[PDB]
């Protein structure tokens, strides 16, 4: 044997997330001993221990369990509550006897609301918006997320709608110019959640500018959305 070689056979990465496609939960490793001349010469990840540190140090924690199929067996490392992102060293080792090292890195790749832009700077409303505004300014709102992509609710999930969501996880609070015509949201849970949405609702005729504010994690700048909610 000159050497052994540690081998990934997937990304070497395992996904936080909850909901990535294709599913990306694990990372798997064999452990060949090869000779002088580049040839494999044993599969032995069956007789390897694989350990991370004793003590969390960097908020990535792993699990390496093995996995024996027709006498192959792959050792796969699972997530154990890692509550950051990045690299995690796994040590293998033949009983006492280091072999080597590999570095298995925990991502997340969740979708987060990142950019949030407004399309037109006035809206008006009619009967069809049934007395709330927050259907319209919703529809007059643009959100991106990490990689830019479109924040829209889909039509198979018909519970929740998919775009207030991520407006909420973001916005700190709605302030009316004037509560009399629509009241001001301090608290965006009050933003309600189903098929019919509400939370901005008109109690007179007027004219108002509400003014989006964001959290200080998001570096999103105050947005200003004159909104017209005319009588009969
Ligand atoms: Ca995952
Ligand atoms: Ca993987
Ligand atoms: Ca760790
Ligand atoms: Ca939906």
């Amino acid at each position: 044997v000159a050497n052994y070689q540690i081998k990934v056979l997937d990304d070497g990465k395992i996904d936080k997330s909850a909901t990535e496609s294709p599913a990306n939960n694990d990372v798997q490793l064999k452990v060949y001993a090869v000779d002088a001349n580049g040839n494999i010469v044993g599969d032995i990840t069956n007789d390897v221990t694989i350990t991370s540190e004793a003590t969390d140090t960097n908020g990535v924690i792993v699990n390496a369990s093995k996995s024996t199929a027709n006498g192959d067996t792959v050792y796969v490392i699972t997530d154990n509550g890692s509550k950051k992102v990045g690299k995690e060293t796994l040590t293998v080792k033949l009983g006492t006897v280091t072999l080597g090292t590999v570095d298995v890195e925990v991502i997340d790749t969740t979708l987060k609301a990142t950019v949030v832009t407004k399309k037109a700077d006035l809206i008006e409303l009619d009967a069809a918006d049934n007395g709330d505004a927050l259907a319209k300014l919703l529809a007059n709102l643009d959100i991106k997320d990490q990689n830019g992509n479109p924040m829209v609710d889909s039509a198979a999930t018909p519970n929740t709608n998919e775009k207030l969501q991520a407006l909420k996880s973001v916005l700190s609070g709605i302030v009316s110019s004037d509560t009399s015509v629509i009241g001001s949201v301090s608290n965006v849970d009050n933003l309600k959640d189903d098929a019919s949405i509400s939370g901005l609702a008109v109690k007179k005729a007027g004219t108002v500018t509400l003014t989006l504010v964001f959290n200080e994690d998001s570096k999103i700048a105050p947005i200003a959305i004159t909104v017209k909610a005319p009588a009969a």
